[PDB]
């Protein structure tokens, strides 16, 4: 059982790279549009406390550099989206995959293809964290790059890369530009707050793990859904609801394991730790694959 | 900081469909050939102690049906090299990218696009263990898998997905069709033995962990080369040689941390444990980032 992407190739192909100035990152480019963070409108001097209205006054559309490969687009019009700009260019990508917009919720995972100057260098798994924010892997020019998620042919892109926190995590917004979680595109000291597991990925996990052959921290008591929570908030874990629960049917219907039964046992890891001992190879309890992702990956 | 696999687009245009009578498994078209596990011509009585020479006797071009998306390939030839069938087909792919084949060194990573009746389903990261097996996640169907690194515009296939051992770990072949390690394609009992852990691989994590805050293990004490591999035949860890140290050189520099030094730490560690602590996020020792991987990944 791996932390598992999916297949970056459809992205690949609609991925550009977009200069204001001096000032380079990447853009979206899907049908006759580039989409990119606003912030590339900054020199360095702006990026503290940003009026972007302001900023955006002084660009016209050939202030715009955006390249293709070796291929230079021609911009036909911009404007601001919330915290992202929309370049209007006149060739349609020819590589544009059926594809949606969708704002994710919070315990959701996506696949990251992180670029630099527009191109490609390697996709991992994230979790949009209760906090709304993400344990990437991102350095300078890596903005604009995208979370996505892939159902049959069609791309679902829910993330846009902008900035990192104090904390060494990531925030960013969906590709209306709309932030999740608090957090504002300038370069201030921002804090997400407390971050929290997410129990309901946790059991996912768990049963995984049970899938998988490991089966050591099982025990022979059970729980109520009331006695647990008082439990997971003692830990900073998200409150488990029937909703949980049912979501987790499927895996607790192919383990023959209830999932109060399996929140007993989490319980014991909580209060006893591990012990030395490993679950799927890992000696933390990990919580940034969904039940959805567990049933994928063992299907 | 991240396990990171490669874009995967290059190779996704590669994957086909391969079936012989009722098994269906993937195949890696490149050129006018495809490539796959020479076991797709087993039936299942066949599987525990095939003679393959004989079995593919019985079989022409017309039994292996190739299917590329919607399209059946005509195949034109066919023959068995070592453990994998070359099948020539009347078209040449037009998706073939820069390739070449290589066999891989234990300690190496390679980025492994899983696969189903010739669809990808996901990617990730993978270290080819000393034992000559890959700790993946593969499932019935995923057969003629490929692992591969990128370099610039050119793939390097090193890896074909074959079997799963009793352990739950993997073993495969290049693109020769040579296994890694002792393993044969049948359905027998097999040992991988031993496993060691990938040393320089540990420091480069611990390296990495470094340039990424993490600093709390660092101890002020140093050692030999000598003294630490007295440490490391204990944990089943492999010697570190000059090669190792000089290799992390680049690593070394950019935290001005003593290769002996870090060996001095990973010695504290590999005594004491880390008490609870964690490690850019685990609470295990990661031996599956190279030097390369690391220094790839932070700049
Ligand atoms: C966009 O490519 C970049 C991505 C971050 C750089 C470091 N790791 C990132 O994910 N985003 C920014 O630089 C962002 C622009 C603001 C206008 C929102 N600033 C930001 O993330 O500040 C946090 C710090 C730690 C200061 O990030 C860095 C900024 C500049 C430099 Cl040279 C290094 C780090
Ligand atoms: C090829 O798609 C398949 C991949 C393994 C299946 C289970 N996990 C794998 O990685 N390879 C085989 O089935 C292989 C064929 C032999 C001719 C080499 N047999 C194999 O890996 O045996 C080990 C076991 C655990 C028996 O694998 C399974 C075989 C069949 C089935 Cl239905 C389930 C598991």
């Amino acid at each position: 059982f791996r932390k598992m992407a999916f297949p970056s190739g459809k992205v690949e192909g609609c991925m550009v790279q977009v200069t204001c100035g001096t000032t380079t990152l990447n853009g979206l480019w899907l049908d006759d549009v580039v989409y990119c963070p606003r912030h590339v409108i900054c020199t360095s001097e702006d990026m503290l406390n940003p009026n972007y209205e302001d900023l955006l006054i002084r660009k016209s559309n050939h202030n715009f550099l955006v390249q293709a490969g070796n291929v230079q687009l021609r911009v036909i019009g911009h404007s601001m989206q919330n915290c992202v700009l929309k370049l209007k260019v006149d060739t349609a990508n020819p590589k544009t995959p059926k594809y949606k917009f969708v704002r994710i919720q919070p315990g959701q995972t996506f696949s990251v293809l992180a670029c630099y100057n527009g191109s490609p260098s390697g996709v991992y798994q994230c979790a949009m964290r209760p906090n709304f924010t993400i344990k990437g892997s991102f350095l300078n020019g890596s903005c604009g790059s995208v979370g996505f998620n892939i159902d049959y042919d069609c791309v679902s892109f829910c993330y846009m890369h902008h900035m990192e926190l104090p904390t060494g995590v990531h925030a960013g917004t969906d590709l209306e530009g709309n932030f999740y979680g608090p957090f504002v595109d300038r370069q201030t000291a921002q804090a997400a707050g407390t971050d929290t597991t997410i129990t309901v990925n946790v059991l996912a996990w768990l049963y995984a793990a049970v899938i998988n052959g490991d089966r050591w921290f099982l025990n022979r008591f059970t729980t109520t859904l009331n006695d647990f929570n008082l439990v997971a908030m003692k830990y900073n874990y998200e409150p488990l609801t029937q909703d949980h629960v049912d979501i987790l049917g499927p895996l607790s219907a192919q383990t023959g394991i209830a999932v109060l039964d399996m929140c007993a046992s989490l319980k014991e890891l909580l209060q006893n730790g591990m012990n030395g001992r490993t679950i799927l190879g890992s000696a933390l309890l990990e919580d940034e694959f969904t039940p959805f992702d567990v049933v994928r990956q063992c299907s």
